[PDB]
């Protein structure tokens, strides 16, 4: 009976371009998954999959190593599913967030969403990956 908590930070920045691109993109944005300061989520994260709006080319964007992010331009916000896959042999194998990639049509957005994962009775192997990433026993 051991519990290990880890923290993920999901976020995005978005800025209204001074002048739109020749292709009518009004906004640059960047979305990411990371750990807090001094933690290393690559120890227990296999890959992060960002599911972009179906209008984007290759909207299944995968990062297998850090940084777990996508940098894009576009013209609108949307709801972006983000799957974080674990280096876990048992359940849960992954967690899915629905991320609100919203834009400020009149300027800049800099948003952070903090997600605390609780793993009950991880395998010895996966427990090792969580604590090495900076996870805490509860
Ligand atoms: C409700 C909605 C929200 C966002 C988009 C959008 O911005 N789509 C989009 C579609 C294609 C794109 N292509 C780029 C520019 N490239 C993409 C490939 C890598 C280099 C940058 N940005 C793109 C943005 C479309 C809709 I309707």
């Amino acid at each position: 009976q051991c519990t290990v908590q880890v923290r993920l930070e999901l976020g995005h920045r978005a800025q209204l371009r001074k002048k739109p691109t020749t292709e009518g993109f009004t906004h640059d944005w960047m979305v990411f998954v990371r750990g807090p300061e001094q933690c290393d989520i690559q120890h227990f994260v296999e890959k992060v999959v960002f599911w972009l709006h179906d209008s984007f080319p290759k909207p299944r964007r995968v990062c297998k190593e850090p940084p777990y992010k996508v940098e894009e331009s576009g013209y609108a916000g949307f709801i972006m599913p983000i799957e974080v896959h674990f280096k876990n042999k048992e359940e849960p194998r992954k967690v899915c967030f629905t991320y609100d990639l919203f834009l400020n049509l009149e300027g800049k957005v800099n948003h952070l969403r903090c997600e605390k994962l609780t793993f009950n009775n991880p395998t010895t192997e996966f427990r090792y990956k969580l604590l090495r990433a900076g996870g805490v026993m509860v």
